[PDB]
């Protein structure tokens, strides 16, 4: 597929990552010194750590799990598939190990944090920036589907990471069933209405469209905002009530007058409740909003650094 091709810069960065990764070796707990806490999420705290032997800076997620030694070795073996997932739109993976009652997952460090964290800083994210985000998520989901036959299963702003180089990558896509089972939990407020009713990449496309709306307006779009909140933005529901709303009510949408019709049509085709009518990855890759965004020269790194205060 032409959408899986890489630039010369993307190919250079991918080779540089694998070249530095070959120098690492087997990860052990005592080889890490904590630098700072990057944040909490999905049953474990993520630390910015330094791998003392190699000197690299990594993100280390520690998941406290008390399981028999066999159960742990299965999770570690199932996470080894991440070594083969190499793409400019997938967060780089270093290794996983068990130590002192905690599963560690060491990955590439993204100094921009997640888009959940960026959204809290920005308030809302502009459409041109979200065009670059849409392109990366589509290509990331396409890479996982095409080269590995893998669904993400948990697309949301907190699982989309960015950095000061202008890169946008996905992470935390389901690869180990024994890890999800042993942790039984994550939010279901981004799941498609068909998954909430009892499973395809179409579900991930719903989650992308839902995440794009939240970042565009600056709030989780369900329940829909009233006209008073709109005039304050552009000029409580329990979780079980929220999931019932997703299944039994029409999908959310962008407000009129403030976003282009191509952007509105893009999220509309992502949020069609019928997965058969909902657009797939091939159709979205050639949507008018995506083709327009790909030709737009947007300085994402410059916008990101000034928005969150990186300097
Ligand atoms: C609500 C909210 O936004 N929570 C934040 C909390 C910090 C977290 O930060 C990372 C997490 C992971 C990661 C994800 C899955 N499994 C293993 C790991 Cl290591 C890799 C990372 N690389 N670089 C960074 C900065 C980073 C992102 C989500
Ligand atoms: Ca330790
Ligand atoms: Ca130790
Ligand atoms: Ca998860």
């Amino acid at each position: 597929l032409e959408e899986l091709e890489l630039d010369e810069q993307q190919r250079k960065r991918l080779e540089a990552f694998l070249t530095q990764k070959q120098k690492v070796g087997e990860l052990k707990d005592d080889d890490f010194e904590k630098i700072s806490e990057l944040g909490a999420g999905n049953g474990g705290v993520v630390f910015k750590v330094s791998h003392k032997p190699s000197g690299l800076v990594m993100a280390r997620k520690l998941i406290h799990l008390e399981i028999k030694p066999a159960i742990r070795n299965q999770i570690i073996r199932e996470l080894q598939v991440l070594h083969e997932c190499n793409s400019p739109y997938i967060v780089g993976f270093y290794g996983a190990f068990y130590s002192d009652g905690e599963i560690s997952i060491c990955m590439e460090h993204m100094d921009g944090g997640s888009l959940d964290q960026v959204l809290k800083k920005a308030g809302r994210i502009p459409e041109q920036i979200l065009g670059k985000v849409s392109i990366a998520v589509i290509k990331g989901l396409t890479y996982l589907r095409e080269k590995h036959k893998i669904m993400h299963r948990d697309v949301k702003p907190s699982n989309i990471l960015v950095n000061s180089r202008g890169e946008i990558k996905l992470c935390d896509f389901g690869v180990s069933g024994q890890l999800i089972d042993s942790m039984a939990v994550g939010t279901r407020s981004y799941m498609s209405p068909e998954r909430l009713q009892g499973y395809s990449v179409q579900s991930d496309i719903w989650s992308m469209g839902l995440s794009l709306v939240e970042m565009a307006v600056g709030r989780y779009p369900i329940p829909p905002p009233d006209a008073k909140e709109l005039e304050l933005m552009f000029g409580p529901m329990a979780i079980f009530e929220l999931l019932d709303y997703i299944v039994n009510e029409p999908p959310p949408k962008l407000p009129s007058g403030v976003f282009s019709l191509e952007f509105q049509d893009f999220v509309n085709k992502c949020l069609i409740k019928n997965p058969a009518e909902r657009a797939d990855l091939k159709q979205l890759m050639v949507h008018a909003f995506i083709k327009r965004s790909d030709a737009e020269e947007v300085d994402f790194a410059g916008w990101l650094c000034s928005t969150i205060g990186l300097n």
